[PDB]
């Protein structure tokens, strides 16, 4: 059984290295400040029945502080470490490694801190950080180290969307926030 209903569990070794500029086109706006820490989790890949499967990466709880010029740090904010990365096998039959092209999607949901005197007392405003989906296209390759276990290697580039707004005393805000740091996805994989 090397396809369809295949269950393979891996490690959640996500090496994040935030230190880029702003985007990657020809603009500059939306500064951010997040701490790097997410190299101790676990991944779970499951195939349906067509060389296609979903990979769920879960690790420690993400926590950081707002680093925008708007206020310059003042409120708290936490995201969800649990992300879903789709995987699809493109052309396979006999090779030295087990390639796989897919797309990593960052599942962002659940509320967080940030509220204040008026915000908290108003159960709104301040929040900003809302749910979103950080889908990004990328490829991956797994080296067959052993016959009972292998190693999966993958990486990212830049592609994520995040909504920043809420109800400010009875208003509808909306701020575009993106945070796609240098996160490396690599770890061992085994049938599970």
């Amino acid at each position: 059984m090397h396809e369809a209903g295949e269950f393979f569990m891996r490690a959640g070794s996500a090496t994040v290295r935030p230190t880029e500029g702003a985007g990657g086109t020809l603009g500059s706006l939306g500064g951010f400040s997040v701490t790097n820490n997410t190299q101790l989790g676990l991944t779970f890949t499951y195939m349906a029945t067509d060389n296609i499967g979903v990979e769920l990466l879960a690790a420690t709880p993400f926590r950081h502080k707002i680093g925008t010029r708007a206020t310059g740090d003042i409120a708290t904010v936490h995201h969800l470490p649990p992300t879903l990365m789709a995987q699809w096998y493109f052309g396979d039959a006999s090779s030295k490694f087990r390639p796989y092209v897919g797309a990593g999607i960052n599942y962002t949901t659940f509320f967080d801190n940030g509220f204040n005197d008026h915000g908290k007392e108003a159960g709104l405003s301040d929040l900003s950080l809302k749910d979103s989906w950080g889908a990004a296209g990328q490829v991956g390759v797994d080296y067959l180290i052993n016959r009972d276990w292998l190693v999966n290697m993958s990486v990212w580039y830049m592609d994520i969307d995040t909504t920043a707004n809420y109800k400010l005393g009875g208003a509808q805000q909306h701020d575009s926030v993106r945070l796609d740091p240098w996160v490396f996805m690599f770890s061992a994989g085994y049938r599970f």
